[PDB]
């Protein structure tokens, strides 16, 4: 069945290099999303992807910071589906905050497997534009070889 990736600008930089190598997947990306405006959106249009056996992608938290709270509730909107949760990489006072709930997510719950792109991009300045934002195409490459190793193998 097809997967299911929901983010922010990483989401839209890397949906077309995902698309191409992965050709059923669904592609939700929004410049500037909040983690916040996610649930919602699954809430009422992505049920059908919240079951056992199905697949779903988070890559949310580089266009803005958000709470235990509100990342526990998009969480819970998957039901049981697996979902394979990114850590982020960008130059803003929060992204500590903000890996430490994504790690802690990972750890607690069976269901979340985490896609460590911020420790796996710890060596790859070549990744990321100037902005701090945007990834280089290389970058996009990257990160989308990480997500599908994960989604083989798992947590
Ligand atoms: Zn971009």
């Amino acid at each position: 069945s097809s997967p299911l990736l929901i983010g922010d600008s990483v989401m839209v930089d890397i949906g077309n290099v995902f698309t191409k190598k992965i050709p059923n997947a669904q592609i939700d990306g929004k410049v500037g999303r909040q983690l916040v405006d996610a649930t919602p959106i699954v809430k009422s249009q992505y049920k059908d992807y919240a079951k056992k056996g199905q697949k779903v992608v988070v890559e949310l938290g580089t266009n803005g910071a958000f709470t235990k709270d509100q990342l526990n509730e998009l969480l819970d909107s998957f039901g049981k589906a697996d979902i394979y949760l990114v850590s982020i990489r960008v130059p803003r006072d929060y992204e500590g905050r903000i890996n430490k709930l994504i790690y802690e997510a990972a750890a607690a719950r069976s269901n979340v497997h985490l896609v460590d792109w911020y420790k796996a991009s710890a060596g790859h300045p070549e990744y990321f534009a100037y902005d701090g934002i945007h990834l280089e195409y290389a970058g996009s490459k990257a990160l989308t070889d990480l997500i599908v190793k994960t989604m083989e193998t798992h947590a």
